[PDB]
């Protein structure tokens, strides 16, 4: 029960990245749609480094290491942002940068008010659980090995050895802190529940984000290369089923 991996985990854990956003003017759907590409693109560049530094990610093959990174990209920002947008605002705005925060005006304005009322749950349920700042970080790090192509990786074997051990890790960070029997048996369901619950989600901000790009071009809303070439090239494996998610209770 030694806090070895938490310490990696807060070790690890990425700072306050800014969107660089100009908020002394007008709100706008184009600017609010392209603040949030570039803080995605900035967000990339923290993920990838951040998910090197994982226990036992380094061991896996290189382009499977570059695979589960691009796949799970956008889970592990919403994942992060509903975790933000609970410890910062109460769950009523959506924390995504600190200069750039969706209020209900600017959900509706830049026009993903249907995805970021369903983002705006996630980070509710944090509340409602009680999700302590430990479960988050191995939840986060979890989500990283939820989302494979259908054969596999070019060595499923290790991903699948890998993926075991976070689970144990989640599951030693519940039962080393309250109760026990039946209340880390549920708290464990729940928060695997939790974990799923991410998917359905990220897959709603996958479709739209891939609709923006093909759109772009004639409605003004920029994307930064590294992240255009994203959603143009592993997006599409996802929205075809190529590349599907790993439930805990399918
Ligand atoms: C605007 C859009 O293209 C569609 C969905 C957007 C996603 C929504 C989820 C998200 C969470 C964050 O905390 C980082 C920024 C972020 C995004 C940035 C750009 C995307 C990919």
């Amino acid at each position: 029960c030694q806090p070895i991996f938490l310490n990696v985990l807060e070790a690890i854990e990425p700072g306050v990245v800014c969107a660089g956003h100009d908020n002394n003017q007008p709100d706008s759907f184009a600017a609010l749609l392209s603040s949030l590409n570039e803080l995605g693109e900035r967000q990339l560049v923290h993920v990838v480094k951040w998910a090197k530094a994982l226990p036992g990610f380094r061991n896996l093959h290189v382009d499977d290491q570059m695979a589960v990174i691009q796949y799970s990209w956008m889970g592990l920002m919403v994942f992060a942002m509903g975790w933000r947008s609970f410890t910062n605002v109460n769950s009523r705005m959506l924390y995504f940068a600190p200069d750039l925060v969706f209020n209900e005006y600017r959900m509706h304005k830049s026009r993903m008010y249907s995805q970021c009322v369903r983002m705006r749950h996630l980070s509710q349920e944090f509340g409602w659980l009680q999700i302590t700042p430990q479960e988050f970080l191995c939840m986060k790090a979890l989500l990283l090995f939820s989302i494979i192509p259908v054969d596999g990786l070019k060595n499923q074997k290790f991903f699948d050895e890998l993926r075991m051990n976070y689970i144990k890790e989640l599951d030693r960070i519940i039962a080393c802190k309250r109760k026990n029997p039946t209340s880390c048996s549920r708290r464990f369901y729940q928060l695997t529940k939790l974990l799923d619950s991410v998917q359905p989600i990220a897959r709603e901000l996958h479709q739209f984000t891939f609709d923006l790009l093909i759109k772009s071009h004639m409605v003004s809303v920029d994307f930064p290369e590294m992240m255009a070439e994203i959603i143009s090239v592993q997006v599409p494996k996802i929205l075809s089923g190529k590349v599907k998610p790993i439930y805990f209770h399918t």
